[PDB]
């Protein structure tokens, strides 16, 4: 994982469950505790895997539980660090601009293989979103679904329609459900 | 030279001075003309010179122009590999935060004294820049400072104040002024 969103999940961990357990699950892994990881690093998924392991470890919370914490924390913590995707938008718009905003993220890597978040309409008040990738961060991705609901305090209802791994690409599909009508039919 | 920064640079010529300058420059250090550069490399700073001598020799200027021009365009490569230093800024924040930035991403680098970025308000327009190292990279610097105000849009005077060597460590301090008030006093 690029050191970008690496950084935003050291911070938001610290947000959830303080300095002492992150410190110690770092050094367990052979960081300095106070390791501030940059853009132009490049982290071995496995040792995220050990960090997260060692969290778990220390606040006897299951792991697919702390992605879930971490996903909807953490757009809390972007709200911060790049306030200008958040700026002047409500849920629906944000929801809906998200592949983009991944696509010119994730423009120059090596890997060559774009994890999407597509969404589309499929009634007056809902959406489909699927994300497809390699790395299976399911809790993660739900996470972050309620933690935009959260900031942007408008109220949804999420439904999981699909959810699987084809040829190493994982999918999670969900059905998004609004207060309000916010689509209508135009002529495609 | 951290392999990655060597990596835009290499980009960043093939933009302003075409391929066959830089295939050509690349193969005459022994490297392959589409070499890539892992996030761990490090090249040595003398390759980096006769590459860049190079360059020189092809194109008919000056190194030092050079070196101004690839300061220059060096903005819009790392705008496009690493968008998020710059999502959302406006040119003040992102000359002032250079030098922490720097200081970020050599921490793990075996140098015990580091290049400072320091910069400082000194009016409510202005600010003093001084870049300070071993390697003397004064066109380079006031290239990035020209391509910073070009990315940004924001148009600013800088004004060269001085530029000597001592100790081995080089310096040049800017005062660069803004078209209105960014800063004021505050408490303490
Ligand atoms: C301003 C808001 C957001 C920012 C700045 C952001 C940023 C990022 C970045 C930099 C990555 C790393 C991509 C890579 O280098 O591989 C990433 C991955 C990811 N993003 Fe976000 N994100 C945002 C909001 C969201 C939202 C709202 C969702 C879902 C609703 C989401 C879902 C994901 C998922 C699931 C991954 C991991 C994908 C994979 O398996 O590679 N993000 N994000
Ligand atoms: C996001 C934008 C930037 C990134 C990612 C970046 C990254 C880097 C990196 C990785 C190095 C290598 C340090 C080393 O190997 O010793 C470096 C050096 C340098 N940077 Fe940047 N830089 C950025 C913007 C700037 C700007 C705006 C300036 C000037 C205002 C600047 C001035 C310099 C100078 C003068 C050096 C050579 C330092 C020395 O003498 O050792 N950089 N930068
Ligand atoms: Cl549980």
């Amino acid at each position: 994982m690029k050191g970008t969103l690496v950084g935003t999940w050291i911070k938001t961990l610290r947000d959830l469950y303080g300095n002492d357990v992150v410190d110690e699950s770092l050094k367990s892994v052979g960081w300095e505790p106070d390791r501030v990881i940059t853009p132009l690093e490049d982290i071995d998924d496995d040792e995220v895997r050990r960090i997260f392991a060692k969290v778990s470890e220390k606040t006897g919370k299951n792991v697919n539980e702390i992605w879930r914490e971490v996903g909807r924390q953490n757009i809390k913590t972007f709200s911060e660090w790049f306030p200008s995707y958040f700026a002047g938008r409500r849920l629906v718009n944000f929801l809906m601009m998200m592949d983009e905003v991944h696509l010119q993220l994730t423009k120059m890597i090596k890997g060559a293989t774009p994890a999407r978040l597509i969404a589309k309409p499929v009634a007056k008040d809902a959406i489909e979103m699927e994300y497809v990738s390699k790395r299976k961060m399911y809790d993660y991705f739900l996470g972050l679904i309620e933690g935009s609901s959260k900031f942007f305090k408008e109220e949804i209802s999420v439904e999981e329609v699909e959810r699987g791994e084809k040829d190493g690409f994982s999918r999670l599909k969900v059905r998004i459900k609004f207060k309000n009508p916010v689509f209508e039919y135009k002529k495609n």
